RNA sequence: AGCGCCGCAAUUCAUGCUGCUUGCAGCCUCUGAAUUUUGUUAAAUGAGGGUUAGUUUGACUGUAUAAAUACAGUCUUGCUUUCUGACCCUGGUAGCUGCUCACCCUGAUGCUGCUGUCAAUAGACAGGAUAGGUGCGCUCCCAGCAAUAAGGGCGCGGAUGUACUGCUGUAGUGGCUACUGAAUCACCCCCGAUCAAGGGGGAACCCUCCAAAAGGUGGGUUGAAAGGAG
């Protein structure tokens, strides 16, 4: 599935500076001028009428400002990276002082070598002098390094290779604020974001996607190649088995590993179970929740800048939950991962405070309400959107799927689990 | 008092265990779920603002496997996040500034709360998270204040006056920028880059050999996880 790498593009300050002025002072000049011209366009309203706004109106604003004097001209893919950048910005809005991006739509834009030190180099076509290395991890360092074996595997071929095929597909360059003061090439850190497809790794996920890419002078043409290709096996997750992840407000995610055949339960994994040493984590979450929304209604303006949202603990939890589940979907051979839907979420989580109240405190209404009240200050509705997002990445990731369900109003939470699962496998039909 | 969490107990169970008839039967050592109970000088959550290009969390190749996985070998790179651990501070001055304030009444997802000494309310040196609630946390409670939710009272110089200000400072409390001191670590320590870069020196535990023991070797562990950027 798709996923985006990040590096640590390191060159010479002459090169940081050269691409410095390229960007912040005679590109995001360009960028910001191209913007107001598309607001100060005769035509605006126009195009509103339709809510989108074709790609024609960016390629014909496009060459007029080559040789505009404060622009001082830029290389073409630094003209492709502007004009992508508008297209990207003003699609997120039909719906601070730091350069906008760059954007690289292929691997071609990026050439790859290894130096003397033997350390991986980019360049970038049309600016073919700044060295730019690529700094990184070892989870990301194989990536790289793979890119620069399928630009060579492209070569021997005597360039009859299939771009699909190629491991890295965008790229984005960035620059990231810092601290202290001076030059900004020199303060802002370079950043470059490479985005892969892991169905294009391994040599069997690489062989699943040429069926479907060929769905045309070049159709078929340069669609074999070996490359250099890891050999594993394609998980081979077997249906019938599903792991419904039931949504709630005292237990957040819980799984119940349903064979769905004989309506028989595989595994009642609780959110204790797909936690282990990181459920001290949950509660820990909710902490920062009734924390924030304390605070957050506090200063009800807004007016007072504070440290509220401070972490990404939610996200970290989220993913966690995510690689759980997917990993015991896979110890049962599961061939879904079934999660709810948000929508059908808002009257799931009052659902759920009321029945807890009536089973707290049976008719006495005007205490039900007190109860409620006391009950929704200390458990916090829960980032669900983070939770699908995650377990759909990961699910993506490792190739189980997600199946929309829905879950019951009312139950235990791993009969909620349990039920959905089969609601699910119920609407698998449909 | 109330509520949420933690798991100590019990009970009932299984998602757990036992050779089966392979789905039933039986019992709670391991792994857990629920109900109730309980808060023990006990288990486990939780406990303030920062700090590493941090370690493990990898990839490939042979074998084993009905396999998640284990071993052996080759390479290795540092991106962005979460814990845990360790460590450092509870900031100094120079500005732009918010936001509120006759005196009252209850009081608000209102504010503050650590030990101790001096000292007088208000706070200075010095310790420092174990920061009020004896299991923990809280929009709940308490102690204090409340001008800094409302809401309702009620007043001296003034107003052409019907509105509004003084009693508002030589305040209380939050932001922004700049110069600044300590951590700049992941077994510990020294030297370097922080557009690059790693190399020394050491202690704790090892597997094994020289022998006969000790001692002296070769290799290895010295916390882990996660990731799609908008």
């Amino acid at each position: 599935s798709q996923i985006t790498i990040q590096a640590r593009l390191i060159s010479f300050e002459s090169n940081r500076q050269q691409l410095w002025k390229l960007m912040a002072d005679l590109n995001t000049p360009l960028i910001n001028e191209l913007l107001c011209q598309l607001g100060q366009h005769p035509d605006f309203e126009k195009w509103q009428q339709k809510g989108k706004l074709p790609s024609t109106v960016v390629s014909q604003l496009c060459q007029p400002l080559k040789t505009d004097p404060r622009f001082a001209g830029q290389p073409s893919r630094l003209y492709m990276s502007a004009i992508h950048i508008v297209d990207y910005i003003y699609k997120s809005w039909l719906a601070s002082s730091l350069p906008f991006p760059l954007v690289f739509e292929t691997n071609e834009d990026m050439v790859w070598s290894k130096n003397q030190k033997g350390r991986l180099c980019v360049h970038f076509n049309g600016l073919s002098d700044l060295i730019f290395e690529v700094y990184c991890g070892n989870r990301q360092l194989h990536w790289f390094q793979r890119f620069l074996e399928d630009q060579q595997t492209k070569r021997k071929s005597k360039n009859q290779h299939s771009s699909g095929l190629f491991t890295l597909r965008n790229g984005h360059l960035v620059w990231l604020e810092g601290e202290g003061k001076g030059e900004p090439w020199n303060l802002h850190h370079l950043t470059l974001y490479c985005c892969v497809d892991n169905r294009l790794w391994t040599e069997e996920g690489t062989e699943i996607v040429r069926q479907e890419k060929a769905d045309k002078q070049s159709t078929l043409t340069r669609i074999n190649n070996s490359f250099e290709r890891p050999s594993q096996p394609l998980y081979q997750g077997q249906s019938h088995i599903l792991v419904g992840v039931s949504l709630g407000l005292e237990k957040p995610a819980t799984v119940a590993v349903v064979d769905a055949i004989a309506n028989k339960v595989l595994a009642y994994r609780s959110i204790k179970q797909l936690l282990g040493d990181n459920y001290e984590l949950l509660n820990r979450q909710r902490r920062q929740q009734q924390y924030l929304s304390h605070e957050r209604h506090k200063a009800q303006k807004n007016f007072s800048p504070n440290q509220f949202g401070a972490s990404e603990l939610g996200q970290h939890i989220d993913r966690l939950l995510a690689k759980a589940i997917v990993a015991l979907a896979r110890t049962y051979k599961a061939g879904s991962i079934v999660l709810p839907k948000l929508g059908d979420m808002r009257e799931v989580v009052q659902s759920e405070i009321q029945a807890i109240a009536e089973q707290k405190f049976p008719g006495y209404i005007e205490g039900q309400q007190k109860y409620a009240k006391q009950y929704r200050v200390n458990v916090h509705r829960w980032s669900y959107g983070r939770l699908i997002q995650s377990i759909q990445s990961k699910a993506a990731q490792t190739g189980i799927v997600i199946e929309e369900g829905k879950q019951p109003i009312r139950g235990s939470p791993h009969d909620k689990a349990k039920e959905l699962a089969l609601s699910a496998y119920n609407l698998r039909l449909t």
